């Protein structure tokens, strides 16, 4: 009945988040690992380009909510939009961003990524091109708060409505149950123009994860759970895919149990 | 031959392997297009077979990078010493190696089979077995009892006869000589200058022999070669670095009748 409790507890629970250490666990190896085509890395990008590839999902103007400290989400989708917005409730992670913006030494490195997306778009560009586009059409970096009803504040920087949403490991991460997952993406779907499209990543009957010191709480999501969700907001679901996690990628940063993929258009 | 002895490799590969003439981002370079030959050669499934020797390496590999997963059995050769240590350190992983990765990334980007470069560059690594002293010069250019598994089912050399030879005549004798490493119905893949008078390597500044797309193609029929492919690529203003004179590069696909 009551949200403030739970948002609380994940507020605090955040504040102890290590980017570094979210993406060693993640997106270094064995999970970053793109050799391997049958692991989470490339599903993940593969499901991002075959999705952009439909050329069913263009317009002027891309959020990313929930952006963390990682980049790899928007490298299939910055051939399609003008303008990208990125966004994070935790400064530490915009200015983690901020330093593989300003292509820096110290930042993390995504060019296996890049060069991965370039590679199964087989549109021949090189990864170097790929990466100093993703750096023009990002236009801001921005804070945000799902659980609001307004995640980006009043009057905020961003043009809204957005043509499309993308959006990783986000809403089950931060909400303490599926309620206030539901309300979360009813708040994100507010940015969005009707028509538009939504391309939704998570994990799958996951509770925990961790990021360093910060052992953080998931409300555990089915696929039949987020389908209804999806359509509860008011969305077509044009393509809902499950990626089954392999033993040896569970490492015991987590206890996730698979990734969804998800395609939806908001219905107006 | 005394010419070869003032030879820098690390100043060929500066010159030829990095920027410009290293950018493979624009797909109208030279990089590029010579990584295409190879591979859309390679591609047709008529270049098949065990073993494969590549004449005059150099200190370079970019030219098996797209052959490697058609032969298990791959040798690497060269005439100077430096540069067989200069493929090695590559080989094996070392420190001071030269850094191909953005080559090993094209030819996976190019060949299109999804292939990610790490697993290019282990297999291409795993299938050099030997790396050779060589002189095309001799009539048996690599020795009398090689280590190398003879006759070879194919043959690739780039920049190498026109570059080791005075005339067209000693370029024709050469090709003559590599010719009897190939087993007849064997395939050849020959990449190199055309037009080109000379070139440098650091302290060392080399003589070429000036040669047209004719004077190869007559020159590999005169060899015993049936020539299923000849293209040319004509060498852009802006790459044009006062390194050499090389005017285009061309591409030949011949098979030994
Ligand atoms: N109340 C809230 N509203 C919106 N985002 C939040 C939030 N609380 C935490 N976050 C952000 O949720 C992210 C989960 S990590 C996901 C990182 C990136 N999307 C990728 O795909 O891996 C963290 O960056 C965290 O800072
Ligand atoms: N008499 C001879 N017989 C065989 N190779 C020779 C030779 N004299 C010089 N070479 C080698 O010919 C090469 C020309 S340059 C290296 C070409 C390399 N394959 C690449 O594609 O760039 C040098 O490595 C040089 O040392
Ligand atoms: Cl397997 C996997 C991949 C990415 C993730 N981000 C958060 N949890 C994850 C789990
Ligand atoms: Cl443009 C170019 C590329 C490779 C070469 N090797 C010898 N001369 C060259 C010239």
């Amino acid at each position: 009945p009551d949200s403030a409790p739970g948002q609380a507890a994940v507020a605090s629970a955040y504040q102890r988040f290590e980017p570094r250490a979210y993406l060693r666990n993640n997106y270094a190896p064995p999970r970053g690992d793109l050799c391997n085509p049958n692991g989470v890395g490339p599903w993940k990008l593969r499901c991002l380009a075959q999705t952009f590839a439909t050329g069913e999902v263009s317009g002027r103007t891309l959020i990313d909510i929930g952006s963390g400290p990682t980049v790899y989400q928007l490298l299939s989708a910055c051939s399609h939009f003008e303008d990208i917005t990125m966004t994070d409730f935790l400064e530490v992670n915009r200015q983690e961003l901020g330093r593989w913006l300003q292509e820096e030494p110290g930042a993390f490195n995504w060019s296996m990524y890049s060069q991965h997306a370039c590679l199964i778009e087989g549109k021949g560009e090189c990864w170097q091109d790929k990466e100093r586009q993703l750096r023009a059409r990002v236009k801001r970096v921005l804070p945000i708060d799902v659980h609001q009803p307004q995640p980006l504040g009043a009057g905020s920087p961003a043009p809204l409505p957005a043509d499309a949403l993308v959006s990783a490991f986000c809403l089950e991460a931060v909400s303490p149950d599926l309620a206030s997952f539901q309300r979360a993406l009813d708040h994100i779907t507010t940015l969005l123009r009707p028509g538009g499209h939504l391309l939704l990543i998570g994990a799958l009957e996951e509770s925990w994860y961790l990021a360093g010191e910060a052992r953080l709480t998931v409300v555990p999501v089915s696929e039949e759970e987020v389908r209804e969700a999806l359509v509860r907001s008011g969305y077509k679901v044009r393509d809902l895919r499950t990626y089954i996690m392999p033993a040896h990628l569970q490492t015991g940063v987590d206890d996730v149990k698979g990734v969804f993929f998800a395609w939806a258009q908001k219905v107006g």
